[PDB]
């Protein structure tokens, strides 16, 4: 019934880049696949956590906005099979390549992100790295959740990242709420086209100040099509104060709403 693979049937082509711990290529098994490897030689007792830590949680996610896990292997090295996805991620589309989504599409692939997100945080599951980097379009119309290498029950993406997280003010600042304003930054992503804070060209400055107060994402920047609701929504996700941002079951209906009066 497991899903580990057994080894030798897993085949390793064209290397795509580094997601959380480990190097992810294109392969085959039963199809193309993405094969996800936390390694090189023998792993660390650390890297032994993230592995079992994302394996652990993708095999409680059956969604079709979450990304498909396949199997893992440990034999020849540790690796996480899922699906592939001929596309891109979203941060790719928007900053790399620039394509131009409609109003209409970008609401789109907002509402499947939302959906996604929700599906996670009924299974109380916390994502803790959304980011347009780990959304992505596949074939160009479908929106998958992916790496769940932190996921809860040497590197910074900071840009997503909640005040109070980049401030560690206890334990765990890590909440629905911190999730949700990761989503609003790919909310303020998707709507302006660009990443927050661009005129700043200092790193740890924009980290000190996103986190006292001083900085906050420039809304008169939202493309002049953009609905006032869903720019009203993006506002919200994205308060300073963690208590008075929505969950998902909010988050989620309120774009239902804007979508049903937008194609008008
Ligand atoms: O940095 C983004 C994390 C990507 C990721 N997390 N967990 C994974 C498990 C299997 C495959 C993954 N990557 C996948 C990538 C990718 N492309 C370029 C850079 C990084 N990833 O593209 C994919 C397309 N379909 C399925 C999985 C992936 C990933």
């Amino acid at each position: 019934d497991d899903w580990e693979i057994p080894d030798g049937q897993i085949t390793v082509g064209q290397r795509i880049g580094s997601g959380s711990f480990g190097t992810v290529y294109k392969g085959k098994w039963h199809g193309d696949v993405a094969v996800k490897m936390l390694n090189v030689t023998a792993p660390t007792p650390q890297q032994l956590q993230a592995f079992k830590n994302e394996v652990g949680v993708l095999r409680k996610t059956r969604h079709v906005n979450i990304l498909l896990f396949m199997g893992y292997s440990t034999k020849p090295q540790l690796a996480i099979v899922t699906q592939w996805c001929e596309g891109s991620s979203l941060y790719h589309h928007l900053h790399i390549i620039e394509t131009k989504f409609e109003m209409i599409k970008l609401i789109d692939i907002a509402r499947q992100t939302a959906q996604g997100m929700d599906y996670l945080h009924a299974k109380s599951i916390i994502h803790r790295d959304l980011k347009s980097n780990n959304i992505f379009l596949h074939e160009d119309l479908t929106v998958k959740i992916g790496d769940f290498g932190l996921a809860t029950v040497l590197s910074g993406s900071i840009l997503w990242m909640a005040p109070e997280v980049i401030r560690m003010q206890d334990k765990n600042p890590y909440s629905f709420q911190s999730d949700v304003y990761a989503f609003g930054i790919v909310l303020y992503e998707l709507m302006t086209g660009q990443l927050p804070y661009s005129n700043i060209n200092n790193r740890d400055q924009i980290i000190f100040m996103v986190g006292r107060g001083y900085l906050s994402p420039d809304l008169s920047k939202v493309r002049s099509n953009c609905p006032k609701a869903m720019k009203r929504l993006m506002a919200e996700c994205l308060k300073k104060k963690r208590d008075e941002r929505p969950l998902f079951p909010q988050i989620l209906a309120s774009i239902e709403l804007l979508a049903r009066s937008l194609p008008k």
